This record gives C-alpha cells, structure tokens and sequence, in this order.
C-alpha cells in the first residue's frame, strides 16, 4: 500500500493548462505597433481603435482646456492613491508571509510539510502575479500621460491651424 | 502508524486564504482614471479626493 | 520618404497610435494578470484535497 | 522544513521587489504633483481674471 502511495501517476499536471493565458500578451512584437490598422495583435487592435475614437477632443477649446488640466490633476493623484493602497496590501502581505512562516515550526508529519511547501509556492505565485500587476499599472500610467500630451497638442494645433478663416471685424 | 503519517489530508491550504489582498490593486484598469468621480476603484476614490483637496495651493 | 506634409501626416499617427497601443496592450494584459491569480487560486483549491505524497509533490 | 523556510525566504524577497515597484510609482506620482503646483501658481500669476494694475498718484 506505501509503495502505491509513493509511486505512480496522479494526473496533476495537465491541470488548469488548457487556459491560454499566453494570449492576453503579444505574440510578436515586429507588429504591435502596426495592431491598429489590422494584423499585428488583434485583442489590441479593437481596444486602440476605440481609445483613439475616445481620445479625440470636442467642444468649445476652453472646454477642451478645461478636461485636459482635470485629466493632468487626476492623473497625478490616482497614481499616488494607487502606490498608497498598494504599499498597505503589501504590508499586509508580510504580516501573512510571516505566518505561515509560525505555521512552519508547528508542522509535524511529511504530508504537513510537503503541503505547508506547496502553499507557500503558491503564495510566492500570488506575489509574482502581483509583481505584473506593478508594472502593467506602470505602463498605463506611462500611457495615460502620453494620451494627456496628445490632447494638448491637438488643441494647440486646432488653435493655430492654417485652416481656420475667420478674423475680427471693423463695424 | 507511518504510512498514516505519509497520508491523507492535512488542511494547511484554505491556510490565510480568506485574507482579500486583491482588494489593494485595481480591479480592473479601464476604469481606474474615473475613480475620482465616483465608480471605477472605490478605495482609491476616497484616496483621490484627499489628494486633490491637500494639493491646492 | 516623400512630401514634407506626409512626413507630418505619419509621425502624427505613429504618435497616437503608440499612446493607444500602450494603453491596450496594458489594460489586456491585466486582464490576463487577473485570470492567471484565479488560476493560482484554483491551484491551492487543488492542495485542500492531496491525499498520498505523489499527489502532493 | 529548512526547503520552506527558503520558500518563505523568497517571499520576502518579493514582497520587498513589490514595495520598491510601489516606491517607484509614488517618487513618479509626486513629481507629477509638483509640476501640476508649479503650474498652478503660473496660472494665477498670469490669469487674465486679474483685475489690478499700479496707480499713479
């Protein structure tokens, strides 16, 4: 009976691996920067198409003035409260480390420890995806400011555009 | 006695598991700019709220 | 290459398309952060249940 | 027992790699918010809603 409990095949592995998680990342990165007008990556493509139809400016130019400061202010204090809240998780991720870490003296048989390991790796896991999450929030902030620079200068060049035609006149 | 030992069921996992500290990042980021309005990440929002408050000259 | 009005016309929409190709590629790939946490998740589900040592290592 | 413990070792390890990624974003946040009070207090300087001017007496 020990021996069948040692040996053999269990099946795990090939668990939770049909979920192509792979796909929420470029493939190649040759044609992210051509996704938009089609090809390239395609969960992307769709998404710039509608950022760029979102990031277009309408009305009055000082309404234009107007979102583009509330943009800029915002943006700036979304990331600090982002930081803020992310450092206290992360606070509290200690605390949790440093109890299964208590949990770790307690252990008694083989099969305890050998789960207590694997819970840990799991945890190690949950900090790694967290990780990601950083730098993912990273580049969207990156972005975000990039979006808000856009913004300006189209209402810079709608203001100086050659194309406009209208002048004071004297009456 | 041994084989009960390299056996069965212990519970550690569903050990500190109920602990939501996904609750401290962004649930997603679409909407994570309109969070100062209202919607978006609600935690944050309050956050935002203070910044922008203490930031003014 | 070409008239100096297409070189603006390209450098323009390379500027736009970049910033929204950021924002994209970083709103998908949370996404798949947030669906890979529900994967681990799942994965310590899975520990609650191990039985011999096989199973477990 | 000495395997999980290095495990919970690179945990810390992590999360101190978390805590400094949040550093990074904070020092990024706060230059952000003093460029927006430099640029407030160069909107009130020159805000065209000013009403005064020198007297001459």
């Amino acid at each position: 009976r020990m021996y069948e409990a040692v040996t053999g095949g269990r099946g795990l592995g090939d668990l939770m691996r049909n979920a192509q998680l792979r796909e929420y990342l470029p493939d190649d990165l040759r044609t992210v920067y051509d996704s938009a007008n089609g090809g390239g990556y395609s969960g992307i493509s769709g998404s710039i198409n509608d950022i760029l139809r979102d990031e277009r400016l309408n009305g009055s130019v000082a309404d234009m003035r107007r979102s583009i400061e509330e943009r800029s202010r915002t943006a700036a204090a979304t990331d600090k409260a982002v930081g803020l809240r992310a450092y206290e998780g992360a606070q509290q991720r200690l605390a949790q480390i440093e109890g299964l870490m208590d949990e770790i003296s307690r252990t008694q048989d083989q099969k305890a420890i050998e789960e207590l390991q694997a819970r840990i790796a799991g945890e190690q896991a949950a900090i790694q995806n967290e990780t990601t999450k950083l730098q993912m929030i990273a580049q969207l902030r990156q972005a975000e400011q990039a979006l808000i620079s856009e913004q300006r200068r189209e209402r810079n060049m709608r203001i100086l555009s050659s194309g406009n035609q209208g002048m004071p006149t004297i009456q």
